[PDB]
């Protein structure tokens, strides 16, 4: 991406939360249900016990607050839960949603991560929410598209999110991506 600020920062927690929240949770065979982390602030990261996962982190002294924060929206990053299976009843993997972006900022991020996450999505999530995890658990084997559900663990789901590719996405003023991963 362009010389722009605090994208850098947000693709690199992107990474240490990742880290983390392998580190915490693989072990368990499950990762936890989403929380909303949207009345959060470097205080109560530090305190909240609903069970809101960079809460946790942070709890367990795997993360900081400015490691679970998303700079560009101005809210600490939501995590959620994800399915592997249909109907499933557990969290066999987590997603993270990443709210607030204009289309320059997604695609950044896109360029940056997109092939090193087995499941992408772009919404239209604003800054102040989560539209994404509140719905509920994300579906990783949803069928991929060209502007949508971008990488999937459906057949053929694996695309490579390439600069032209990545062109037929973020394509509103305000955009969203969800990262999921087993």
């Amino acid at each position: 991406g362009s010389d722009s600020r605090t994208v850098s920062e947000l693709v690199t927690n992107t990474n240490t939360i990742r880290v983390a929240m392998k580190d915490a949770y693989q072990r368990d065979g499950k990762y936890p249900d989403y929380q909303a982390p949207l009345s959060l602030t470097a205080d109560s990261i530090k305190t909240d016990s609903t069970g809101i996962a960079v809460a946790q982190l942070v709890q367990l002294g795997k993360l900081t607050p400015d490691e679970a924060r998303n700079g560009i929206s101005g809210d600490y990053i939501g995590i959620g839960g994800a399915i592997t299976s249909s109907g499933s009843t557990i969290n066999k993997g987590f997603a993270m949603e990443l709210n607030g972006l204009s289309q320059e900022q997604c695609r950044s991020i896109l360029g940056q991560v997109g092939d090193n996450w087995e499941y992408v999505a772009v919404g239209t999530s604003p800054s102040g929410s989560y539209d994404a995890l509140s719905a509920g658990a994300v579906n990783m084997l949803a069928a991929t598209d060209n502007t949508t559900i971008l990488r999937s663990l459906a057949a053929n789901g694996q695309v490579s999110l390439t600069a032209e590719k990545i062109l037929k996405t973020c394509t509103a003023t305000v955009n969203s991506i969800t990262l999921a991963s087993r």
